[PDB]
C-alpha cells in the first residue's frame, strides 16, 4: 500500500539538485517509506501541513532529526522549546515569543537597517564579491551577536556550532559523524555564553533570564533557552539571506521590480524562503498508530517532512517553481506551521527586509561572475560561495 523508496534525502546528490527527488516523493504517494533509513516521508504540501499541525500525534518531544530519543541518547541535553511537547512546551515557547516580540522589533530595527545599508555600501566599494561570507555571513554576524548581547572574543564558533546543529538532525552519515566529532570547543564556547553574567544588558539573552522571575520559566531554564536562540538564530537567516539574493541574481525581472517598489522587500524574502526553503526538513515520531493520506502508521515510527518540497507542490502552488516577489506567500511551510512555527521569525523578517531594502534602493544589477558553490548541510540548504558583480544604482 505504501511505496518502498531508494532515495536518501541526505545524500550529497540529493542536496547538489533535489527537485527531480521532490518530485518523485510527491508522485509516488502521500505517504511513502524511505528504505534508506526506515522512516516514513511525507513531500506533499497537505501532510505536511497536516503532520505539522497535528503535535499530539506527530510529536516533538523525541527528537525532531532521525534518533528517537525513546532509543538513543540526544547528542546535547534536548531543547527546552524545539524538542518539548505541550505542556512543557508552552511556557518556555511563550518566553521566547515575548523576547523577540512585535514590540521588541521596534527596538532593533533601526540598528538593524543601518547595518543593512552600511554592509550594502561597503560592498558597492568592492564592486565584486562573495555574496555568502561578504553578505549574507557577514551582515547576520554585525547584528545577530550584538543584539543577542554576547561578547566579541569567541563569535567565530557560533557559525560552526550552527551547522553541527543543523547536521545533528540528519541520520549518522558522515556529515553528521564529522560535525560531532570537531563538537567539543564550539558546544564549550555556547554552553558558557547561555549563563546570564556573559549576556550583555538590554540584548535578548539578559531579556530571557530577566523572565526567570515571572512563574513562566525559572533560573536554570533560562541557558538552555539562551542556546535556543544561539543554535536556531544565525544560521538559519544565513540562508534565508542568502537564498533571497541567490534568488534576486538568478531573477534580474524580480530583482527590476523590487528596485521599483521597495515596499516588496518584505514579500520578496518570504518568497525566497518559500522557494529556496533554507531548512530543508523536520522529523516528528507518532505517538500511536494513526492514519495519514490512507497509510496506516505505527506509533514510535518517525516521520520525515519535506517542508522545501511542500513549498514547491504544484497541487498547492501555481508556477511554484518560479521566483515571483508578488506572489501570495501566506500558508508556505518554510517557517513551519502550529505551535512550533518559528518563534524568531520577526527577527528573520526584519533582517532580510532590511537587506533586501537597501538593495532594492543601492543596486542596479547583480550578476553572478564566478563559480557557484554550494554547502551541502543534512537540515540546511544554502550556498558555500555565490560570486557577484553589484552595480551601483
Ligand atoms: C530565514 C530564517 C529562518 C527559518 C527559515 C526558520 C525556520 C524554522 C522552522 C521551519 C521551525 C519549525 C521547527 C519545527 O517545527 O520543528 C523553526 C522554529 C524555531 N525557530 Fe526559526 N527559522 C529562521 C530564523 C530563526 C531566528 C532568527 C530565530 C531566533 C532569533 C529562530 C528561532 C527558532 C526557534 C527557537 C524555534 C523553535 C520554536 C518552537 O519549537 O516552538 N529561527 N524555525
Ligand atoms: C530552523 C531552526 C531550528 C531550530 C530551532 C530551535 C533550536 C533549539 O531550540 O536549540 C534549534 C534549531
Ligand atoms: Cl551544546
Amino acid at each position: 500500500t505504501i511505496p518502498h523508496l531508494a532515495i536518501d534525502p541526505f545524500s550529497l546528490d540529493f542536496f547538489d539538485d533535489p527537485y527531480p527527488d521532490q518530485q518523485t516523493l510527491r508522485d509516488a504517494g502521500p505517504v511513502v517509506y524511505l528504505d534508506k533509513w526506515n522512516v516514513y516521508g511525507v513531500a506533499r504540501y497537505a501532510e505536511v501541513h497536516a503532520v505539522l499541525n497535528d503535535p499530539t500525534t506527530f510529536c516533538s518531544s523525541r527528537g525532531v532529526g532521525l534518533s528517537d530519543f525513546k532509543k538513543e541518547k540526544p547528542w546535547r541535553p534536548p531543547s527546552l522549546i524545539l524538542e518539548a511537547d505541550p505542556p512543557a512546551h508552552t511556557r518556555p515557547r511563550a518566553v521566547l515569543s515575548k523576547v523577540l516580540s512585535p514590540a521588541t522589533m521596534k527596538t532593533i530595527r533601526d540598528g538593524f537597517a543601518a547595518a543593512a545599508d552600511a554592509k550594502v555600501d561597503e560592498l558597492l566599494q568592492r564592486g565584486c564579491i562573495d555574496a555568502i561570507a561578504d553578505l549574507a555571513e557577514a551582515y547576520p554576524l554585525s547584528v545577530f551577536p550584538d543584539a543577542m548581547g554576547l561578547k566579541q572574543e569567541g563569535r567565530e564558533h557560533l557559525l560552526p556550532y550552527a551547522g553541527l546543529v543543523f547536521n545533528a538532525f540528519g541520520p549518522p552519515n558522515e556529515l553528521r559523524q564529522t560535525a560531532i566529532e570537531r563538537s567539543a570547543p564550539h558546544q564549550a564556547y555556547v554552553n558558557e555564553q547561555c549563563q546570564r553574567p556573559n549576556l550583555a544588558p538590554g540584548g535578548f539573552g539578559a531579556c530571557i533570564h530577566a523572565f526567570t522571575d515571572t512563574g513562566e520559566i525559572t533560573p536554570d531554564e533560562a541557558p538552555l533557552l539562551v542556546r535556543s536562540l544561539l543554535s536556531a538564530g544565525l544560521d538559519t537567516t544565513v540562508n534565508g539571506i542568502g537564498a533571497a539574493v541567490y534568488c534576486l541574481a538568478r531573477f534580474p525581472g524580480e530583482l527590476q521590480r523590487l528596485r521599483s517598489d521597495p515596499t516588496l522587500a518584505r514579500n520578496a524574502f518570504e518568497e525566497a524562503v518559500r522557494f529556496e526553503s533554507p531548512v530543508q526538513t523536520f522529523f516528528r515520531t507518532t505517538t500511536r498508530e494513526v492514519e495519514l493520506g490512507g497509510a496506516v502508521i505505527g506509533e514510535g515510527e518517525k516521520v520525515l517532512m519535506f517542508l522545501g518540497s511542500a513549498n514547491r507542490d504544484p497541487r498547492r502552488w501555481s508556477d511554484p517553481d518560479l521566483y515571483d516577489i508578488t506572489r501570495k506567500t501566506s500558508g508556505h511551510v518554510g517557517f513551519g506551521s502550529g505551535v512550533h512555527m518559528c518563534v524568531g521569525q520577526l527577527v528573520a523578517r526584519l533582517e532580510g527586509e532590511v537587506m533586501l531594502s537597501a538593495l532594492a534602493r543601492k543596486v542596479a544589477a547583480i550578476d553572478i561572475d564566478g563559480p557557484v558553490k554550494r554547502r551541502f548541510n543534512n537540515t540546511l540548504r544554502g550556498l558555500e560561495s555565490l560570486p557577484v558583480k553589484l552595480t551601483p544604482a
